[PDB]
């Protein structure tokens, strides 16, 4: 018996792959072979799951974010507000469309973009905001939508770490103008690599299709197609490139989606258990869950600690101790990563592909200051969601480990 | 008995997929699970196949072209020469890096970029050329390399339609500074979606890795990795995004690569047979194969006809007749598509993501004039490579069909 690992599959996953082989259609750009593509089947299923009208699968979360921006007409001379604490893609997607990402610090108890700091970052160039529902929390969409409405700004939800979360009875991604998701191996819904884009607007739906299929859209009626006909047809309303997801991946996502809500329920149940237990340890502070959140998807379970009460340990050392005591990998228990502006992987100034005006210089980005997002990697622990799938008796070990470590520093 | 179809797979393909499931590592960004990734295994195999030092798999042919340009430092203010007759990606990849694609017509008997027209298109802004080995021919690399050397220009080979072709004992893609390939469903080496980048330069190799893995590169030594360790590590010499190929696709490509050279040999053998037979029909002109080509990979078999000798038929009508007589789908027998500048899918002016200076206007592109590439779609027939895998007796039917049609217009 060991800790739950990730990814996870079953014979159902295998059968979906076999279905792709049987259809002999490996791409949506391939021709019709008799029945609907895995892409459309997944898109329809995910649309119902999110209670959103339109869904367009794509290649990755990074590309989903990029196309979302393109669909909204964002480009050179524009500014896009994003949180400092998130994966660098949230910011590089902006640079990819020739726009300038503008960082805003996150809230101390949610690690999501601080609404009260967004207003000060708005300029005449600001065109949109990309809130990120980080780890196991949601950005305050009540506040964000209010700011967006008042300042005429678009909203793109980066839901790569929150498939299925619910804010005021709306699934994450359906709240903003366009929702973007990642299906990379570590995420709760994955096919190794993959992306998803959702929107409520019909026009954006057509634009997004074209943006990912070299300016093409689905034919008028797929029920009329005969074996050998193309399902994608020319449109040309907006220039796109090839960002189509392979049928093999759409098939795996279809399979994984079948158990997504239930597994999320299990993770959430265990997360609350941890909140109850861990919150009773002096010096330990769990994240603050807003009343508006009725369902929280935990891509990562996060809890913070007071170094003053824990022998001055940094998150790295804290995690090392826990991992040795619980015998779990670094991939499953570790501190949050560095904020984007300080992250070595974020280095815009290194390539000519980026406009000189937006890539700036190393000093410009590295010199930015966002206290909360910066201190996060030094005093908080992240538990990968796979662990949240373990039996309660096993999770207790984690709580005991933290308790033991606390008793050691208790004077 | 019917015509060969595409894609094609066997139990070997299935076993590779099963290996991915067994490893439980679905992405190269996932952690090490004991043995080498499918990505590295494929990269190594393809490198040996191409006799090229470095190979980096990616998401698509379009993205492969784009990253190749980024790796070479191409950006705003630059011009890149590309042929007018090719898939639009060859040109949109340039626009994707903020550079301006500059069209040059193709040769009447090869449909590949005319070397003698490139010189006139060179300006002080020109930084590179992207020759395309279109359908079943190769661009004249002797001439192109000479021009590139004299004008200090980089060369990127678009090999999406020529996996395995050989010019003067060098596989297509290994000749220029960087080679780009597509593994989309219709290509000779496919996994539904997929891309490949190859290069002889060590520095470019590192840059390309970072460009497709969020600024990361492979660890120093994979033999030291333990189960749970990450194989990708930070580098930060150049800004990249996530363009990693899923393990499922690398596995299928590994399988398909096993029989690529032999199937290409079969296609080539049949292509020559068609050249011999069809060339004996008055009004039919096969493509001209250069002496430098020792191995020609036929993604598409092309032959042209003289409308004057064929009742004034256009390629569309010619193909319709053949398809009805041979009973084969539109996907397998059809005329070449429109040149990029006239292609409805090519519409740069429609999105703000592109610099105003490079997207120009509809009239600017649509108003371009490239005679040869334009007449191609009206008087030539393209046979998909799958058909070139049929038994010789079956191909004879195609020759007979063309002969019958010719006898009908013979006065
Ligand atoms: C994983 C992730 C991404 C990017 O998705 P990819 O599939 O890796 O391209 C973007 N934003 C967040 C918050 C993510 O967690
Ligand atoms: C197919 C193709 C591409 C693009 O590859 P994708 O995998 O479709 O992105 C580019 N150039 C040529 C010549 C192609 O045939």
């Amino acid at each position: 018996d060991h800790w739950p690992e990730w990814p996870q599959h079953s014979d159902r996953t295998r059968r979906k792959i076999e279905e792709v082989f049987q259809s002999n259609r490996w791409a949506i750009s391939g021709y019709w072979t008799g029945e609907e593509s895995m892409e459309r089947k997944f898109a329809k299923a995910f649309a119902d799951f999110n209670g959103v009208p339109y869904c367009v699968p794509t290649t990755s979360g990074s590309t989903a974010l990029m196309l979302a921006l393109e669909a909204l007409g964002i480009g050179e001379g524009d500014e896009v507000i994003v949180p400092s604490l998130t994966w660098i893609a949230t910011a590089t997607a902006v640079l990819n469309v020739n726009a300038l990402p503008v960082f805003v610090d996150v809230e101390a108890d949610t690690y999501c973009i601080d609404p009260q700091l967004i207003k000060s970052a708005i300029t005449d160039k600001t065109k949109a905001i990309i809130p990120v529902h980080l780890f196991g929390s949601m950005a305050n969409m009540d506040e964000i939508n209010e700011i967006a409405q008042e300042h005429n700004l678009f909203v793109i939800e980066d839901c790569a770490q929150s498939h299925g979360s619910v804010w005021n009875n709306q699934r994450a991604g359906t709240i903003g103008d366009i929702g973007a998701f990642s299906c990379q191996q570590g995420k709760v819904l994955t096919a190794g690599e993959g992306g998803i884009i959702v929107t409520k607007n019909p026009r954006l739906f057509e634009l997004i299709q074209q943006l990912r299929a070299d300016s093409r859209v689905y034919c008028d009626d797929s029920s009329e197609l005969m074996h050998g006909d193309m399902q994608l047809v020319k449109k040309g309303d907006i220039q796109g490139s090839n960002y189509c997801l392979s049928e093999f991946q759409s098939a795996i996502l279809l399979d994984q989606l079948q158990e997504l809500d239930d597994k999320n329920a299990i993770r959430e149940k265990n997360a609350m258990f941890l909140n109850d237990a861990l919150s009773k340890i002096d010096g330990i502070k769990v994240m603050k869950r807003p009343p508006q959140v009725s369902r929280q998807t935990y891509y990562g379970y996060v809890f913070r600690f007071d170094p003053v009460k824990f022998g001055g340990l940094n998150a790295d050392q804290f995690c090392e101790i826990l991992r040795e005591k619980l015998n779990m990998g670094t991939f499953y228990l570790h501190p949050p990563y560095l904020p984007v502006h300080k992250n070595p992987l974020f280095c815009p100034w290194t390539k000519n592909r980026y406009l000189k005006s937006v890539r700036k210089t190393e000093a410009y980005w590295r010199g930015l200051h966002y206290p909360v997002s910066e201190r996060a990697s030094g005093q908080s622990i992240v538990i990968h969601h796979a662990i949240l799938l373990a039996e309660p008796s096993h999770l207790s070990l984690l709580v005991d480990a933290v308790a033991e470590l606390a008793r050691k520093f208790c004077v």
